[PDB]
DNA sequence: AACCGCCAAGGGGATTACTCCCTAGTCTCCAGGCACGTGTCAGATATATACATCCTGAGCGTAATCATGGTCATAGCTGTTTCC
């Protein structure tokens, strides 16, 4: 039971403290919200104490809080409705290279929205030290064969995410029928 | 209610190529506009009167001030009454 580090939007960080204590309410975890000062008190006390294990914040808090969380190593950097990282150019994903943690769970509730820049956006921060490319990941695909439309090539984006990543529909296993 | 991040998409500023026709240089030409004489008029000049206007009281009005009277308040005196 370690250092964890959570990221909600701002309307749902209730749900995830919410859902966290009816489940497993043995893990020590925050609401990091308020003031400058009513987040400090946050800071030195129980934050700097390393007195919990999961602390649940916004998109801008963390950037308010960069310099105070960059000092404690984490676990996951885990993302719910990772959306704004699909800027890299997004002040989000600058903060976000800087932490270092073992893993970094990413999490969405759809996946890329328009372009496969974008997905390799989401891709890059993932395993950073082995692709360490940009514009080298897109024409290696060259954009869903964007001239032949083999659409065949598009094979191989497919064999390699699908033991690196995982869908499941609503639709398939209903769980509300 | 500013600040700051964020978000997408037209929008027009940038760049490249080209074409061309208008302005430049020359050149031929001439009358317009500038020097060059000249008279006449409208400003300058020189008084005289009409008039405005300021100045300082001629006087007049107005208020401020002192005078003056009346009136009321209070004090003093005495007459009345009651009590020993």
């Amino acid at each position: 039971p370690g250092p964890f580090l959570v990221i909600a939007p701002k309307s749902t960080l209730n749900n995830w403290l919410r859902e966290i204590n009816r489940w497993t309410p043995d893990v020590n975890a925050f609401i990091l919200q308020g003031d400058k000062e009513e987040r400090a008190e946050l800071i030195q006390k129980k934050l700097l104490g390393c007195d919990f294990d999961v602390v649940i914040a916004s998109y801008e808090i963390i950037i308010r809080e960069k310099s105070p969380l960059k000092k404690i190593n984490w676990e996951y950097i885990i993302i719910d409705e990772a959306h704004r990282i699909k800027n890299e150019e997004s002040m989000l994903s600058q903060v976000l290279r800087e932490f270092t943690s073992r893993n970094r769970l990413l999490i969405t509730g759809t996946p890329l929205q328009n372009n496969l820049h974008e997905l390799w956006a989401l891709l890059n921060f993932l395993l950073p030290d082995i692709f360490s490319d940009a514009q080298d990941f897109d024409d290696w695909f060259s954009s869903e064969s964007t001239e032949e439309d083999q659409d065949k090539i598009v094979k191989q984006l497919h064999t390699v995410l699908q033991p690196f990543l995982l869908r499941r529909i609503k639709s398939d296993v209903e769980t509300s029928l």
